[PDB]
């Protein structure tokens, strides 16, 4: 028996909706856990938090193709989004998923932006968790989403869940609200500027690309990401998207403008992956944009980290299966082709398993939608590669 037929059968018993949500919620994660060769420990404790605190918040029951919210987390508004992260050395995978937790004040004057249920689990996980540092939180909360602060993606919050093998790292994720006089570049940069930083040496590289650069110019931050750990430790990733999908525009957006050098192996070896992923023809010129996808997140998307850990920022990129790639089949075996000849598919067949088991009857192979993204980031001469995930309850319901 798995974890979660166990713990099912033990734990005491939920109303309707919930019970719904923890079937649903906790064989995907047990599956992914166990794909990924995770310790039973972790298995149980990761199922252990998702019933007492996510399950419980994750409002009423998907009863149709129409989401009850407009949510910024998935294309279908899904609320949960699961990640697989490759690791080089034939080491096993990590993996994380974001949740936007939710209340019936969503919307109201109580709670228009749906605020505080995401609050709320950092709490707890901070009661639980004690080597978690809410300092940045609380001073990124108050400047972007509180009160005196200012269009709306469909969220403006919401959390994420690392299980880094051993222990527990949570991420949060901030979405501006943007006005007419405050963009959400505007407010990242300020609040990112009062948050005490010693340097913001590699912010100011980022802020001359995004002012100056021609192809700086095309993107439009939106998203500011930060790990609850001391402020000294976290990372500051800047999240852009761009109307462009050239591969030159990536490669140019990976170097910010030529400013990293010693990068030309990784931007070849990702030049490979991008073709293979996204199915185009290997003489697919990278001056070429892709065929236009008229979409809310279509595009290229980066993040820039302006940790002041560094003086020059570091750069991912995240190639958008689900709008330019054939089907997610295709995708994977694109992915999996690349990992096998750079010696790094050690977990092929359980990321395979992991998307039958997402992935809506019969549509791997016919439809995008299941893999949301593949994150590539330059590492040397290597790529570091995740997979994003979206379990899509609406766009296919059962
Ligand atoms: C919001 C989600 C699921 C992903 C945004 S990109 P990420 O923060 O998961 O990437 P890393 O944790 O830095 O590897
Ligand atoms: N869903 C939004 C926000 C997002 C961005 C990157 C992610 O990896 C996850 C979520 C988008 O696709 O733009």
């Amino acid at each position: 028996q798995s974890v979660w037929k166990t713990l099912n059968k033990w734990l005491p018993p939920l109303s309707r909706d919930k019970d719904w949500w923890w079937k649903t919620l906790g064989p995907q994660i047990n599956t992914l856990l166990t794909e990924a060769d995770y310790d039973l420990n972790e298995r149980y404790e990761a199922l252990l938090l998702l019933y007492r605190w996510v399950v419980p918040e994750m409002g009423p029951r998907p009863r149709s193709s129409v989401a009850p919210s407009k949510s910024f987390m998935t294309d279908d508004h899904s609320p949960i989004e699961y990640s697989w992260k490759w690791i080089s050395g034939n080491k096993k995978p990590e993996i994380r998923y974001a949740v936007e937790l939710v209340s019936p004040l969503a919307g109201s004057k109580q709670d228009p932006f749906n605020q505080i249920p995401t609050r709320n689990l950092v709490y707890n996980l901070a009661k639980i968790i004690p080597e978690l540092d809410l300092t940045w939180f609380e001073h990124f909360w108050h400047e972007l989403l509180g009160p005196g602060s200012p269009l709306t993606k469909g969220s403006t919050v919401f959390a994420a869940l690392e299980m880094l093998h051993g222990h527990l790292s949570v991420k949060v994720y901030f979405i501006p609200v943007e006005t007419p006089d405050f963009s959400a570049w505007h407010q990242i940069k300020h609040a990112i500027e009062a948050s005490g930083c010693p340097n913001l040496e590699a912010l100011n590289h980022v802020d001359a690309y995004l002012s100056s650069h021609d192809d700086g110019r095309q993107l439009r931050p939106f998203m500011l990401a930060i790990d609850l750990v001391e402020p000294a430790a976290s990372r500051l990733k800047i999240y852009a998207r761009s109307n462009q999908t050239s591969f030159r525009f990536v490669r140019d957006v990976m170097t910010i403008g030529g400013l990293r050098t010693d990068l030309d192996r990784s931007i070849e070896k990702f030049s490979d992956l991008w073709k293979r992923a996204l199915g185009l023809d290997p003489d697919t010129p990278p001056e070429d944009e892709l065929p236009k996808v008229d979409h809310l997140t279509s595009g290229a998307v980066f993040n820039f980290d302006v940790a002041p850990k560094s003086q020059i920022p570091e750069v991912k990129a995240y190639i958008p299966v689900r709008h330019y790639a054939n089907n997610d089949l295709q995708a994977a075996l694109g992915l999996i082709g690349y990992l096998e000849d750079h010696g790094h598919g050690g977990y092929s067949q359980s990321y395979l398993r992991g998307l039958d088991m997402l992935a809506p009857s019969g549509q791997l192979d016919q439809a995008t939608g299941v893999q949301t993204y593949f994150a590539v980031a330059c590492q040397g001469e290597d790529l570091s590669l995740t997979s994003y995930l979206n379990p899509q309850f609406y766009a296919a319901f059962q």
